[PDB]
Parts: structure tokens; C-alpha cells; sequence
């Protein structure tokens, strides 16, 4: 609880210029849909379900072009 000390510098997403879409609500269970380029948009296909997505910044927030919110377990991370 508290002890202030540092957490090491540890692998994370890093800003690669490209959304990386998963169905995954852990980035551990994620699965491997498709790679968007930052600046693109993608229809991703999903359990029959298709969202149009937008890669709009690194950061890789799943954001819909169509405008919607997508489901929890669709995830996206930079490459």
C-alpha cells in the first residue's frame, strides 16, 4: 500500500503508427484481427459483427468511424 517507490520501465504499447484490433478483454486474451494503419479506417469483422473503425491516433482507442462505441473485448494496441 504505500511505499512510494518506482515501477520499472516494463514493455508497453508503443506508438508504431498502427492500431492493432483485437478481441481481447485482457491484453492477454486478445485475439489477432487485423492491423490498421494509423489514419485509416477498417471495417472489422468480428463474430459477424462489422465495425467500421478509424485508426485516429497511436494512443489506438478503438473509435468507430461510423460512430459508435465498440464492445469491451475489442481492443486495439500500436504494433
Amino acid at each position: 500500500s504505500g511505499r512510494e517507490n518506482l515501477y520499472f520501465q516494463g514493455h508497453m504499447a508503443a506508438p508504431a503508427r498502427s492500431c492493432v484490433y483485437y478481441d481481447g478483454h485482457l491484453p492477454a486474451t486478445r485475439v489477432l484481427l487485423m492491423y490498421v494503419r494509423i489514419g485509416n479506417t477498417a471495417t472489422i469483422t468480428a463474430r459477424g459483427h462489422e465495425f467500421e473503425v478509424e485508426a485516429k491516433d497511436q494512443n489506438c482507442k478503438v473509435i468507430l468511424t461510423n460512430g459508435k462505441q465498440a464492445p469491451d473485448w475489442l481492443a486495439a494496441e500500436p504494433y
